[PDB]
């Protein structure tokens, strides 16, 4: 539909909150007699609130009160109970005239609703209500006679009043201000939607129980460590949702009936108030020990329960926000001895009870607007794998106990990791590019400033360099790095160290030379391929061959026919290049990639993508990069031209554009920082021909990927994700999505690969819960180069594929699974 304006939906949200001052602000209850006005009014007569009303008088509300005890009684079976006890809990009073206990009363079988207002009420209120009304009913079938109330709740206010001013209010705030001083604003709770600018109080709710076992286990649990049941669950919920938001300390709220002393249990009005109860969980504590801390806090807070709780907030935090609630965001009730709960005050809040038959049972409701149903179902399921494990034994970590199902751990290890897709382990990345040179040999392959060479033009012409890296000995495993600027001849050199067997190591003349020679001899190759007017020298026996000019003129002799694979002897498991990266302070390390691995990169982006012999692709990367390794081989493997692009044309700012249309680029690659570069590059919107974009390198934002869709409304926006060594990219997500939202995620694995997010032990993560990307399957490298130590420490063992041998690479990045079953890139572990 149409969008809203901003000061449209802001306002919207405003008058949501007219509707959750009508379902917050009410206590409605239900009774059904099964039988054959006396006690209505017997019970107003004796409850001085019921009959009291609020109005302005001088700049102030005052009390007025009345001796009318008059109760204002109201007189299909699926609809009829369902919707008109919602209804007459969302009628509204009137604080001034009428009175605030509404009642409807409707048929030998009856059932009378009775519903009064906050103001003059609790939940503990009711159960009052309900000790009279079922007594008064009893006596009036066989108000003060028979019972008198010792006090009035306007005497408790003239208490509160002078409690208020004197010095033990005083002494309540300053432990209050003393225990949350410093405490987390806003719990990090991962939710399934970011959370909205104004707290969305739609909610809904699930049903949880524990059964007759683990109930019996938690009394035992209680009763040696001294807490009660209210207690332990409390230690056990804080342990969870530490561990599930990231952060070493929770709040938790808990509602109080505030009736310590034995005089006020009997009256009815507003009595409830609030607790934050503060749980520390650094330092990995045991269950036994975080048990004592939780007996620590609770009883020192529900010695402090006389100071409302909204002096806390106003001490602690004068200044707060409007997305969430203050202090805490999560609820613990206990209600030891109603329809479903449909408005979320908090973000999650728990209610549980004793059942009759010893049984705890409850509903968790949660704010829709930030969780799916299913996450709260998982999370209710964490609560219960926990209070097991802490039954289970209590001296063990509370925080490495064992949360994850069967079903979740199964989907996010196995069934999220299902890639396997059959390709050809047998062909090297050359050898792709032979097989398309015998399906079209005169198709053209190459584009450089206007010169051309066909398929089997290239294929020539890297055969006779082969034959010439073969008479220097080149061969499996061994290394020939290349220097040149862009050319025809850099793809000349690049095939022609495959051909030959060896692994080409990109050095690109704009680094320093400083950096070109460490490169050069770490690397330690046989052969070093130069551009001529490049000066770079390796010496130490290093072989030098012309790239290009008249002094490559050489091996233009050698035969143009390719070598047979006994020559070349090379194999999928021999390397195909060694691409150096900076580890952030230090010197570069040289990443082995294997042909094996190359080839499904490969395979898998013609699969996904499915470039056609008609299109082109822009060689735009710097070969350093390991974005060129497809930029350069997927289109020659498929029957595409790729165009190289001019060596540092893109400092003239139109050649990009320039470029595209006079070539009918289709594909090309770009870091999300150089794509804003090109959306707000002048004749962008010529580029209606472009086909497909990828992006990679940086986190994509989704305002820029909506400004693409509006520059270039047909181009295919794919964003991939993966470090060098794990061969390129090893997840893909198409931004194909009608709404595109602002974090792009990073995807699924791409075929033969697998996704892990792992926890400081090696243990998977619940979903949404952030750990660090470990990489699986056939793209991961054999290693780096002469560092065999860092080697074995990022390069680790699989428990996971089921294969010996296998390795996972720990890639330092921080991510978490969707829901959906795609990865979020959430950046470094450090
Ligand atoms: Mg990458």
């Amino acid at each position: 539909n149409a969008p809203l304006s901003f000061a449209q939906q802001r306002l919207w949200f405003i008058a949501q909150m007219s509707r959750e001052a009508s379902g917050a602000y009410h206590v409605p209850g239900g009774l059904r007699l099964r039988g054959e006005r006396a006690a209505l009014d017997r019970i107003m007569a004796r409850h001085e609130v019921l009959r009291t009303r609020f109005e302005w008088h001088e700049g102030e509300p005052v009390q007025c009160i009345d001796a009318e005890a008059r109760f204002p009684l109201v007189r299909g079976e699926a609809a009829e109970l369902a919707h008109w006890q919602q209804v007459e809990a969302r009628s509204p009073f009137d604080l001034g005239t009428g009175p605030l206990i509404r009642g409807r009363l409707l048929k030998q079988e009856h059932v009378l609703l009775l519903t009064m207002h906050h103001i003059v009420s609790d939940g503990w209120s009711m159960s009052v209500l309900a000790h009279e009304l079922g007594t008064l009913y009893r006596a009036y079938a066989q108000v003060d006679p028979l019972p008198a109330l010792p006090l009035q709740y306007a005497d408790y206010a003239l208490w509160q009043r002078r409690w208020l001013d004197g010095e033990r209010q005083q002494r309540q705030l300053a432990y209050w201000q003393q225990q949350l001083a410093g405490a987390p604003a806003l719990v990090s709770l991962p939710t399934d939607r970011p959370r909205p600018a104004l707290q969305d109080y739609r909610g809904d709710s699930i049903e949880l129980t524990f059964d007759a076992g683990l109930s019996q286990g938690l009394r035992a649990l209680s009763q040696r460590h001294g807490t009660t049941l209210y207690m332990t669950v409390l230690a056990a919920w804080a342990a969870l949702v530490a561990r599930l938001a990231g952060q070493p300390e929770v709040v938790i709220g808990t509602p109080v009936a505030n009736r310590q002393r034995a005089e006020l249990e009997g009256l009815i009005g507003f009595f409830v108030n609030t607790l934050a109860l503060r749980v520390d969980l650094g330092g990995e504590p045991s269950v036994a020990g975080l048990l004592a801390q939780v007996r620590e806090r609770v009883l020192a807070a529900q010695s402090h329960q006389d100071l409302p709780f909204e002096q806390v907030v106003e001490a602690l935090k004068p200044e707060r926000s409007l997305s969430h609630s203050p202090v805490f965001q999560l609820m613990l009730s206990w209600e030891s001895s109603p329809v479903r709960e449909r408005s979320a005050q908090f973000d999650l809040s728990l209610h549980l009870h004793e059942a009759a038959d010893g049984t705890v049972a409850g509903s968790l409701t949660y704010a829709s607007a930030l969780y799916e149903r299913e996450t709260v179902q998982r999370h209710a399921g964490y609560l219960k794998a926990l209070l097991a494990g802490m039954v289970a034994d209590d001296t063990q970590p509370v925080q490495r106990i064992g949360i994850l199902g069967e079903a979740e751990r199964h989907r996010l290890l196995v069934e999220w990791n299902d890639t396997a897709r059959e390709h050809p382990r047998t062909v090297c990345v050359h050898e792709l590019f032979e097989q398309q040179v015998e399906r079209s040999p005169d198709a053209v392959a190459l584009v450089y400033e206007g010169q051309q060479l066909s398929y089997r033009e290239l294929d020539r012409q890297a055969n006779r360099l082969a034959r010439q890296l073969k008479a220097l000995g080149v061969g499996p495993d061994e290394r020939v790095a290349v220097c040149t600027e862009r050319c025809l001849e850099m793809v000349v050199a690049l095939l022609a160290v495959l051909k030959a067997g060896g692994a080409y190591v990109p050095l690109d003349p704009g680094y320093p030379a400083e950096r070109l020679e460490y490169m050069l001899a770490d690397s330690a190759p046989k052969v070093l391929l130069r551009q001529s007017g490049q000066t770079l020298e390796p010496g130490a026996g290093v072989a030098v061959l012309a790239l290009d000019g008249e002094a490559s003129q050489p091996w233009q002799a050698q035969p143009a026919q390719r070598l047979s694979r006994d020559d070349s002897g090379v194999q999928p498991h021999h390397l195909a290049y060694v691409i150096y990266t900076s580890g952030s302070t230090g010197r570069p390390k040289g990443v082995m990639v294997e042909h094996a691995g190359v080839v499904n990169r490969l395979l898998w982006m013609q699969r996904a993508y499915g470039l056609q012999p008609q299109e082109a692709v822009l060689q735009k990367t710097p070969f350093g990069f390991d974005v060129s390794v497809w930029e350069f081989f997927w289109p020659l493997a498929v029957g595409a031209r790729l165009v190289m692009a001019r060596p540092q044309g893109q400092q003239d700012p139109a050649y990009l554009v320039e470029t595209i249309v006079g070539q009918d680029i289709g594909t090309l690659h770009f870091v999300p920082s150089m794509l804003q570069a090109f959306v707000d590059s002048e004749g962008v919107q010529r580029c209606r021909g472009v086909r497909r974009i990828v992006c990679s390198g940086e986190a994509l934002p989704g305002a820029l990927a909506r400004r693409l869709r509006q520059q270039l409304p047909q181009v295919e926006l794919h964003n991939l994700y993966g470090p060098t060594e794990a061969t390129v990219d090893v997840t893909a997500w198409a931004c194909d999505a009608a709404e595109l939202p602002d974090n792009i995620p990073i995807g699924r694995p791409v075929d033969n690969t697998t996704m892990y997010v792992l926890d400081a032990h090696g243990q998977p993560v619940p979903t949404g819960v952030a750990g660090e990307i470990h990489i699986g399957g056939v793209q991961v490298a054999r290693g780096y180069l002469g560092r065999p130590e860092l080697t074995r420490e990022r390069f680790v063992p699989d428990p996971y594929a089921g294969r010996p041998g296998a390795r996972l690479y720990k890639t330092g990045d921080l991510g978490r699974w969707l829901l959906d079953g795609t990865l979020e890139y959430l950046g470094r572990n450090d």
